[PDB]
RNA sequence: GGAAAUUAGGUGCGCUUGGCACUGGGGUUCAGGAAACUGAACCUCAGUAAGCAUUGGCUCGUUUCCAAUGUUGAUUGCUCCGCCGGUGCGCCGGC
DNA sequence: GGGTAATG
DNA sequence: CATTACCCGCCAAGCGCACCTAATTTCC
């Protein structure tokens, strides 16, 4: 389009004010193109009760924990295979009748020799498998070899040792293993017994060591046992995948600190910051001996006084010892592929058991450089042959060069920031592809990192079209006569003020920018006269849009199947009932599986009202498994939707993906019901349209549904009209269906016809809140009805009452806030409930 | 304003571990009982999202079974389908 | 904050 | 139908990648 306009962007803590106003050729506002107060969830996990935990954070904890249980099972499987290769038997502890049998064996093995070769191996296998389960803690980067010569007893070991001395009275504070202290007590696990059990793997390795001495087990096998019992993956190269990149040379990973490159680079940087001959002379001394810098890694390596290491350092080539640096640093992956690293790795086998612990005491510098190894070396070479100035000539980079920025929507790692970045990119792209590029983009308001990154990302994005981009401080930003919901001029309750503040921001001249912050030069005064002429012209446009309610308050919706944890974490005991018992319809709907529900509901004696009568001769098949009248079956003890899990059960919670809306034509009068679809009932149909997935009556979603809707679906009197999702926008006529507290809100604040879907409260009730309002605007002098409707729990209308007499329309919008009535791309579309 | 090296500090995540809690199997010892039995402490093993993918099986399941291995399973808010746009069939983005 | 279970 | 009480699993460890803030020397 040939229209010229300005763009104002207001960044809030949980909102984004987006504004674009058509501007005259001189600078006067003409028409408002798009006013949007975009609200976001800050990327937070809804199931974390507002402890400021994002989905990314909780996903990672679940991801790592899920792997932890897998890694723990692999260890115990490998230990059993290691025990069987030694001719020892893998005996289960439930075979022995003594519940404390593993503790007795661990104390017996650490005291005297065991005669029988069979009994000695059977009890060693019992003691080893037990220590592996509760094996204490070690530094994750410390390798197994750090335990071949275990360290002295930990502070926790000494603390527990004195604890038994007090409770038992008879102490042995000398050469006592963990097993033989505990054995004489005859409540360990928990807060009370092991006093939080802040133990160490070295303490358990010491117990294993003494067991090996008593059973005539040399170091050749003790070491091999320590390898298996204390096996663990290392977090060595865990950070190697998320390393930044060189701006000058994109494809190369950033240089690693404590490398011969960076160290020889670093001191070259300081001398340059003249004597164009004596540069290299000074550098020679600085290389090989605020304070001056040095080749810190080489100094740290030699001083270590590790006799076997120092011999390798001089004999190894510069490239060979470069691999030694990567292997010792906690940020690099050991390779075993190149010959160099294979030599370093081969050296890592022959060292004595006393050498290993000395390696962990050594500390190399940690960090990353801005450029990359090849660029690090190349500039020192060019630095040597010269006296920034040294850096310029290497790349043919025009001196004004700054490292480029990614696309606007490129995520940065912070979930709250990535919400804004992706939103601003989407809106500008929709704005650009409609009215072309803008003339000015002005951005306003820890969170300032967003605003800075926006300007940089936006400026490069619009560099071709010559668009000015500016940021301003929040205090300078704030420095009218508009009518909002709660007050005049200013408002914290009305969410439309975010777009209004963004509109004013699109018209802040830089000469006005000085005086605005100043108020909290002759030409500066000429600007103010032009400015007020624009502002007074702008004020009229927003009043109309505020009156016509053209300011759009909106948020995105989440339609994918995955949405946090799929059920509650607490597990409860199931209810077991003999099959011959009397089973009402309520009892059958509490069955722990769908197959059980089908077997019970397909019985001949089943009645849709009375259920199943007591019958000592009823026969039931569940997944080919026959169940007699004398067998127990599992039922949920609660009416809540749940799943059988880990022997017991767990409640599904608020894990609704979407809710479907039905019209029930029963002949009496058309009624409206609602089906809340659980996330779990859409798992087998992940690859389909979730809103068209045929849910079967056996699914929990169906059984938890309003009974009226269930009978209608079984007869064909329920018409699927559409689906709702959390953060969907509704238009509601509250004249006939508003509750008393809603009307009290509406009387004080005006009729509220735009509502937002915040939850699916009951199988028959919605959770709605006013779309354009925020809780922070509720003052102490306000009415208590506002806190009920806006804060908690909100308007909770019945689905049938709301849709029958509310004249409700579900409103979906595009990125510019415009109502979307039809879509070629099969995107969510506005529809009317009728 | 910005960039490099620095000293001080913060935020956000990444990786591997350590303890519990919960449910299930087992076991011992108690409390109360005349007993049958309850119930409580402990100890031990196991599960620790639901699932999805591959392989191989069964009684081959619209009551969707079993076993092994892997898992990015839960960031990226318009699922799926479709059309473009980048990217290393898939990922990201736009409608 | 969400929902369930339980009252008006 | 509307309204209200009450329910939700937690705590450590060492390290490293990213980014930001406040200062000093150069240089753009
Ligand atoms: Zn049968």
């Amino acid at each position: 389009s040939h229209m010229k306009y300005h763009v104002g962007i207001d960044v809030g803590t949980f909102s984004v004010g987006l504004a674009a106003i058509e501007v005259d050729d001189a600078g006067m506002p003409i028409k408002t193109l798009s006013l949007v107060s975009h609200i976001h969830d800050s990327g937070l996990d809804p199931d974390e009760i507002k402890s400021a935990v994002t989905r990314l954070a909780s996903s990672g904890i679940a991801r790592r924990t899920r792997r932890l249980y897998r890694r723990k099972r692999r260890r115990l499987q490998q230990l059993d295979k290691f025990i069987q290769r030694q001719g020892w038997p893998v005996i289960e502890l439930e075979d022995y009748s003594d519940p404390l049998y593993p503790w007795k064996v661990r104390a017996e093995l650490a005291a005297s020799y065991i005669a029988d070769e069979k009994e000695r191996g059977e009890k060693l296998s019992v003691a080893l498998r037990h220590i592996a389960r509760h094996r204490g803690w070690r530094n994750p980067y410390a390798k197994v070899s750090s335990l071949y010569l275990p360290d002295g007893p930990s502070d926790a070991f000494k603390a527990i040792r004195e604890e038994i001395k007090r409770a038992s009275g008879q102490p042995v504070p000398e050469t006592a293993t963990v097993g033989q202290m505990v054995t004489l007590c005859e409540k360990l696990r928990g807060e009370g017994g092991v006093l939080s059990a802040r133990l160490q793997q070295s303490d358990y390795a010491r117990e294993i060591q003494e067991i090996c001495r008593m059973q005539e087990i040399g170091q050749e096998l003790y070491r091999k046992i320590i390898d298996v019992v204390f096996a663990a993956e290392s977090p060595k190269g865990s950070a190697s995948s998320r390393v930044g990149k060189d701006p000058l040379q994109p494809g190369k990973n950033r240089a690693l600190k404590a490398s011969d490159a960076f160290q020889r680079y670093r001191i070259a940087a300081l001398i340059g910051n003249v004597e164009e001959k004596n540069l290299v002379f000074d550098h020679l001394v600085n290389l090989t001996p605020a304070r001056p810098p040095t080749h810190d890694t080489n100094r740290s390596i030699v001083n270590s006084r590790i006799a076997p290491l120092v011999d390798w350092w001089k004999t190894a080539s510069a490239l060979e010892q470069h691999a030694m640096v990567k292997a010792l640093s906690n940020a690099e992956v050991d390779d075993f592929d190149s010959p160099e690293g294979a030599k370093v790795q081969a050296f890592f086998a022959d060292l004595d058991d006393d050498v290993h612990a000395k390696l962990d005491s050594l500390h190399l510098p940690v960090g990353r450089a801005a450029y990359s190894e090849d660029t690090l070396v190349r500039l020192t070479r060019r630095m040597l042959s010269d006296g920034y100035t040294a850096r310029l000539q290497e790349f043919g980079i025009e001196p004004s060069w700054t490292p480029p920025t990614p696309r606007i929507g490129e995520p940065v790692g912070n979930p709250a920031v990535d919400r804004v970045l992706k939103t601003v990119s989407r809106w500008l792209e929709s704005a650009t592809k409609t009215w072309g590029a803008p003339e000015r983009v002005i951005i306003e308001h820890s969170v300032a990192w967003m605003a800075n990154e926006l300007r940089s990302r936006v400026a490069q994005h619009f560099a071709s079209h010559g668009t000015t981009v500016r940021v301003y401080r929040g205090s300078l930003t704030a420095e009218g006569k508009l009518k909002f919901f709660d007050g005049v001029g200013k408002s914290r309750l009305d969410r439309r003020h975010h777009a209004i503040d963004a509109a004013v921001i699109a018209f802040t001249s830089d000469y006005v920018a000085e005086t605005l912050a100043v108020r909290s030069d002759a030409e500066h005064r000429a600007a103010w006269r032009v400015w007020c002429q624009k502002m007074e012209k702008l004020s009229a446009l927003l009043t109309e849009d505020l009156r016509d309610d053209r300011v759009v308050v909106m948020s995105n919706v989440r339609l994918r199947l995955g949405n946090g944890s799929a059920h509650k974490e607490t597990i409860g005991k199931l209810s077991k009932v003999k099959l011959s018992s009397q089973l009402s319809v309520s009892d059958i709907d509490k069955a722990s599986s769908e197959a059980l529900w089908c077997a019970l509901t397909r019985e001949p004696g089943f009645d849709p009202k009375e259920g199943l009568p007591a019958n000592p001769e009823r026969h039931i098949r569940v997944n080919g498994t026959h169940v007699y009248a004398g067998d127990n079956i599992g039922l949920f003890p609660v009416s809540a939707g749940s799943i059988a899990l880990r022997g017991g059960y767990a409640e599904l919670g608020s894990s609704f993906h979407h809710a479907r809306v039905y019209k029930i034509t029963s002949g009496k009068k058309p009624a409206f019901a609602m089906l809340r679809v659980y996330t779990i009932d859409l798992l087998p149909y992940r690859n389909q349209d979730l809103f068209s997935v045929e849910l079967k009556p056996q699914t929990m979603s169906m059984r938890q549904a309003e009974k009226k809707l269930r009978d209608a679906l079984a007869t064909g009197n329920a018409e699927y009209l559409g689906w709702l999702v959390v953060d969907d926008e509704l238009v509601v006529d509250t004249s006939k269906i508003a509750t008393d507290q809603v009307k009290a809100v509406e009387a004080e604040l005006g009729t509220i016809r735009r509502w937002r879907v915040d939850g699916f409260f009951s199988p028959s009730k919605l959770r709605l809140r006013p779309l354009q309002m925020s809780k922070e605007g509720i003052k102490k002098e306000s009415a208590p009805e506002l806190s009920k409707i806006i804060d908690r729990p909100g308007w909770l209308p019945a689905v049938n009452k709301l849709f029958s007499d509310g004249n409700v329309t579900v409103v979906r919008r595009d990125s510019l806030g415009r109502v979307r009535l039809e879509s070629t791309a099969h995107l969510p579309v506005t529809w009317k409930v009728q």
